């Protein structure tokens, strides 16, 4: 197996992941350099779906110049039959990494959070609110976290089917438009809660039905066991404030002692 993108030949090592009509391959160029190639089959794609793909490429392209905590898109091929996205290759996603790494280093978690804040902050300044942030959306690329998904197009799953725990209370209690940047603050807070306490705030809830009521209810107080990083505990408490108005903002989080002090 081998593939061609803009007159450049890439040899397929393995399939990293798949989605709907898409597949992500770990490839090598002629110079033996590693890349992640997302192939999209547009044969049965509707206009709404083609538009999600079109928007992902455009936002991945605009955002390039604004942050290095956003996955690098080196090249792309778009016809009416397919898409090819030549991207940088990361070592592992944060979800698969958090399952393997039992204990998280305080300095690594800190550095990882700075990375997540800068990436989500960049999407916010360009009018994107993700609304479905999970660790799988973050990738470790040379000891750095980069954002790979924008909630624009369908999510890619790894190959060798999703979570409800990172969902904001305003997104669940929506149905009866309240999707603001504050929704991403909650989801990021759940990733940092996972990186601190080894579980998401509502991982305790066995059934998915009762889990949604727990994210909604204010009487269900979230647990914050004492830690030597009192800075981190305040970040965790602020991100997980149920009312979006009281919840901390991304520009506020960047000015927090946890991010700015030793
Ligand atoms: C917009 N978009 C970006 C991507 C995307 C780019 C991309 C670049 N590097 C990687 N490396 C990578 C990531 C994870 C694993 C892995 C999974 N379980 C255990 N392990 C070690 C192995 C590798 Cl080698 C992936 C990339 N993408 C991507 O989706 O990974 C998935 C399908 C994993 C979400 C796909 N769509």
């Amino acid at each position: 197996q081998s593939m061609s993108v803009k007159g450049r030949i890439y040899s397929i090592l393995k399939q990293i992941g798949s989605g709907g009509s898409s597949k992500v391959f770990q490839v090598l160029n002629e110079k033996k350099q590693i890349y992640a190639i997302k192939y999209v089959n547009l044969e049965e794609a509707d206009n709404q779906t083609l538009d999600s793909y079109r928007n992902e490429i455009a936002y991945l392209n605009k955002l390039q110049q604004h942050s290095d905590k956003i996955i690098r898109l080196y090249d792309y091929e778009i016809t009416d039959q397919y898409i090819y996205m030549v991207m940088e290759c990361g070592n592992i996603d944060l979800n698969s990494w958090l399952k393997k790494k039992k204990s998280i280093d305080p300095w690594e978690r800190k550095s990882y959070w700075k990375n997540m804040l800068e990436a989500v902050h960049t999407i916010h300044q360009h009018g994107i609110v993700h609304s479905d942030l999970k660790p799988a959306n973050f990738l470790i690329v040379d000891g750095m976290l980069k954002l790979i998904d924008f909630g624009i197009a369908n999510q890619m799953q790894p190959d060798t089917v999703g979570t409800v725990n990172y969902m904001p209370p305003e997104a669940i209690k929506d149905m009866s438009s309240k999707i603001s940047p504050k929704s991403d603050v909650w989801s990021l807070g759940c990733i940092l809660y996972y990186m601190t306490y080894g579980k998401t705030p509502f991982q305790q809830i066995i059934n998915q039905i009762s889990k949604l009521h727990a994210i909604i209810d204010p009487n269900h107080e979230i647990e914050f066991p004492d830690i030597p990083e009192k800075d981190l505990q305040d970040v965790l408490k602020c991100c997980l404030k149920r009312d979006p108005k009281q919840r901390i903002s991304i520009p506020e989080l960047l000015a927090h002692p946890y991010v700015q002090i030793q």
